[PDB]
């Protein structure tokens, strides 16, 4: 399967259609009366001409059909293409990808060094299930600064062997971020004190694969819930892990032991979603930007947690600028008027829906010091922006802002 | 005023969404484009009728008229020039002479060279027919090529907007479907006949179409812009003789003026003529590595074919040459790949030609 | 694709798995770490041994996958195998199969000679849509006797050219039947008076393909709603037409003109249903027999319309005995006590469901001379028996019989 | 008393149906057999524990124990003879000596030669363990081979009945699933861990399994009777040395007596030894035209394989020979084809051997 056409290098959007294409064709007999069906493809122009000599009825009578049933291995290769990674493994869910990854690298006595906050399933996974297997966890709250990461890392090194550094960036809600390259420098030091480099696993669900590539900034694994945004549908549940071949091979071996792979039908559906990923992501992201501009300078908005509007001089702005190529579709704002106004705003929405991709959503993460440190107040509204028309989203936001 | 892309996020439910995208009052779904066409015709025609129609039509539609309807005592009269009211008028008079004109069946733009017909003109010709025979024919417009994003024929005089959704809306080779859109009462008549002859779209396909509609705006826009980029590249290529692409019609021609008033975009499908005849065409085709050799795969992947030796090989030469289908003509149907990959493929294949 | 293994001839149940099997395999690369997946098949034992040399990890590294995506042509060939027909065409529905069939053979001026009663969609198709294209219809009420068929046929020959004889046997409800061979003799005479033999199309939905094969008794086409019983699921809608190759080819040509073919996904689902057809049909039929024995001699049952219990000496019994190999799963009985008792019985059922395959169903066809001639009284209950345990069905029937 | 076949006509809904078929109080669905197994183990074991288990286990389960659980500080002790309480007892004592015995993991009958284990015996050994250590291990029985139709291990002392539904219940190569069945409170613990590690069965597969359950009784019965017919044919065939098929155990053996009390049928999978060693085995395999060469395709199609050179090639020879896996051993997994076609295929392939 080609990554080049002569000297020209193929882009990902092309590759979601072409990479492994030959392996998606089936053959059937040509039987009269001959009609062109929705699936027929021809190896050569002369083959097409011969087929239509039957269709025309000029001649009395093999034909290829292109269907969309890629193996898991081919959908993995396409993911890896999008990421710019060597290799990929698919999983039945985001949580099974994370769990299998942790099971492949940790042992009782170990410490998982991680960022904060993390997806709630990941926190409960570390706090209960891994704690019960003798695995400890130490958090760094501030992932922007190499110094705060270094500190937590000493705290971890004193509880035991650091076998994994687990980060999520940006994290939900409010998009605090971690400096992946700083995490990698700190892993090189950890390794000096202990004789092994921990595996750096980055939950890239929020911005990946289009707007952030953690493997290009020092991560060893880029991990996903493909359920959330890539898949584009609530009935498509999947996770993935991507990185270098030998590291991914170790997760695959664990994946086969514990049986966490993605089933073939879901692989087919994912192959179909990938076809429109670049379109869906780019629209979501442009929609989020237009909405962000509208909320900024809106009388009823206290604060916007939107990374492109961080101050030029801040460390956050500098990091975002070197680690990311876009802001994705998820962000938060604090409304003027606390809870009762936030609820009234929510209750008024007619286009954005209330829940917890594709469709635009609004939620209230609060529903005390922990929540405020994150920037989750009772005035806080989290928006996850889909692919509706931006004008229509903005209209709905204006009127709900009960204004 | 909500945009349709916003509103996309049962047969009955999907029909309602399609009606919203079209801006129509109601919609009926069918197992295929051809079944939508047939069911529509059988709802409206009876032995002794005449179907007046534009030219060229899709080949399945031609067969349907020439064979099946002809056997049921329904004749057909073509107009080759649907741009001018006067040529549409001449045809209608031939048709009135042969029987009751119950349907006017048009297809615009037409595959594979984007011939067009003036839907408002056809409507006026229909209102003359009504004056001269007592009843106004149903105007059905096969809007597959640009619809529903880039043309709304119900806004320009059609009574029904008819689709193969297989081609572009659905997105994939395994999703086949047809639709008929218009006023509840004209549509209701099509559904009754649907119920009788069992031409409904199956539920799973209705579900799959539902899903497809969510990305329809994005995919159509992208295919359209990929197509414009490719047409622009080809227009300057020294192995390309002629383009059949409506945005490139001279701003002063009647075609240009009609395109500007009836359409908001060119869609994904067009043709060009290569230098060096059929043998050059065939070498170009055989060197393609990204565009596949095919007629349709649902609209997501880009395809190339040779209409004179393939789809239009059974069409008489007078029709072919009138619409610009020559031995050097290549049809392209552009999907949503990166435009640079498509252009690089085209450029290397043109070097083989 | 094989119909024989050496000299041994393959049975249909085998063929639903094997016929076109090679065309259902896909190929993928063998990539480490190697695991056996749910889909792998091996061309040879040495190939299997080599694959597991990877799986065992003895060696570091092509493999075939068997999925179930048959072309429509292959599912058609499998149907034809079950029928003992040369050829088959698939359609989007039972009604599209019937309509396409009629459209392929009739023209304004023609008469459709048919049996009675017919499925309601077929009656409305003949009474409205074909009447409006100048096509007339003449019925024979008694399809057992060559004489009553002959009479209607004269009545038809006097209205115009008889191009189709359309029969449904057994018909719903009450399982009146038509003598297909008698219909064929009458078609040979029609042909003598007019110079063409009409096409004999037999709606075989009730007993086909296992318990009746109309093509073996003089029919030219065996036509189906595969929705009702073959498919085994309400979301699987399909029809078919089967017979000799040249006759089926004419229906296919019409099918391509009017676009009434069955879509690929439904073809796949049908391919899956066929795998269990022989099992489902044989259970349904044995269940119906056990239930029939129970209702017969049940105090509260007036009359049973069950073909195996027709009197030995009757023409009906003789016909059934030479035309059918079983009774299928659908029949009727008249309860003692008219409407109010029939309703009470229905309302009491807990296992059989009230509606209009796979699951057992009960309905009231009445809900006056037309209905009685058929043997649809207000006491009449129609049962369509599914694949539940016979003991459980009988239990539910006993108690509902409000007894 | 309703039969389960009657009651088959959300994850939650399908779980309830499976629980009815098993006769269990509750069920949890998983993405695979292996994920059902893993999730169960991780719900119950902690570092310092010992998993006592029967032998042979499925190869994925062996790996899971030998690698993953061993790395998490959980050791494992096997008993080779699960027919006799005394050998199960000896093993349990070895296990108590190494740590807390938290699970007893059994698999009966075992693939590919139908070794069996006495589930009531294991339960008594568990109650002795409880007396000697303070807590009674969870008994999990991998019932894939006969369940749920032909064995109910929860009726004979197991705490949990664990399945690869991929193998026989689901019916097809594209339906992979696992299950854990038992009391609501033991199951509830497995679901909590399921929620945490994300091992749930996807909705579409839950839907597909739903459908499969409707024909489960018919397909299992048919496979079982096809298998009995084939075993009967093979038993008299002059190129067949030995059968590994539980109905053919001597009515006086302990195996026979245990089979009669714990099982209601033999299911579809068994083995036989061919005369002429591996080279004859391989020629037999390569001549098959109806049975395919494979390990599993979901249970509908009949398959043949060579365990010593394929699935059990990594298993040490002492285990292999104890369970009767020899170079001459052929595994058959019988589907729902007509028995005459299968026997005709077997007979012609045996002539090549
Ligand atoms: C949802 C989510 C997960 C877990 O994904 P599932 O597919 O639902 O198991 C992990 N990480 C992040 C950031 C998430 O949003
Ligand atoms: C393909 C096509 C049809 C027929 O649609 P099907 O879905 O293939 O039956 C009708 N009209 C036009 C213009 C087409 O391109
Ligand atoms: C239902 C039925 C039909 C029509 O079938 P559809 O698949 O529902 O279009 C035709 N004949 C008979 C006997 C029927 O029961
Ligand atoms: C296949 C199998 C497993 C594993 O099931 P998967 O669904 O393939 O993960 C477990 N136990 C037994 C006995 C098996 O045969």
């Amino acid at each position: 399967s080609k990554i080049r056409l002569g000297n020209h290098l193929l882009h990902p959007e092309t590759q979601m259609l072409n990479y492994g294409y030959d392996s998606e064709l089936s053959e059937g007999a040509v039987k009269p009366p001959v009609f062109l069906t929705s699936t027929f493809v021809f190896k050569t122009a002369e083959d097409g001409r011969d087929f239509f000599d039957f269709v025309s009825g000029r001649k009395e009578p093999l034909v290829y059909s292109r269907f969309n049933h890629p193996n898991s291995e081919i959908v993995e290769d396409r993911l890896a293409v999008y990421e710019g990674a060597e290799s990929a493994a698919l999983f039945s869910s985001g949580m099974s990808a994370i769990a299998t990854t942790l099971f492949a690298f940790v042992r009782p006595g170990d410490v998982i060094l991680h960022s904060q906050p993390l997806y709630g399933g990941t926190e409960t996974l570390l706090a209960k299930t891994f704690f019960n297997f003798g695995v400890e966890a130490v958090a760094f709250a501030d992932g922007v600064h190499e110094a705060t990461i270094e500190k937590a890392a000493e705290e971890a090194l004193a509880k035991g062997r650091v076998s994994v550094i687990l980060i999520e960036t940006p994290a939900n809600p409010t998009n605090s971020i971690v400096d992946v390259a700083a995490v990698r420098r700190v892993a090189e030091k950890i390794e000096a004190r202990q004789g092994s480099r921990p595996v750096i696993a980055c939950d890239n669900t929020l911005l990946g694969p289009v707007f952030q590539k953690p493997l290009d900034h020092g991560a060893d694994l880029s991990v996903y819930s493909l359920t959330k945004y890539v898949g584009g549908h609530s009935d498509l549940i999947a996770g993935a892990v991507l990185g270098a071949k030998s590291v991914v091979r170790q997760v695959k071996a664990l994946r086969g032991a514990i049986g966490t792979q993605l089933d073939p039908h879901s692989c087919w559906m994912l192959g179909r979603s990938l076809e429109t990923l670049g379109l869906r992501m780019e629209r979501a992201d442009s929609n989020a930007r237009a909405i962000a501009e509208f909320l900024r300078n809106h009388p009823k908005v206290e604060k916007l947690h939107y990374l492109p509007f961080a101050d030029e001089r801040s460390d956050i702005a500098a990091l975002f600028k070197r680690q990311c190529t876009g802001a994705g579709s998820t962000f938060s704002f604090d409304i003027k008027g606390g809870q009762a106004a936030a609820f009234r705003f929510l209750n008024a929405l007619q286009i954005l829906k209330l829940a917890v991709g594709t469709e635009s959503l609004a939620s209230h993460p609060a529903a005390v010091d922990v929540r405020e440190r994150i920037g989750v107040l009772e005035s806080t509204i989290r928006l996850s922006i889909g692919i509706e028309h931006p004008d229509d989203l903005i209209a709905d936001l204006a009127q709900a802002l009960d204004a």
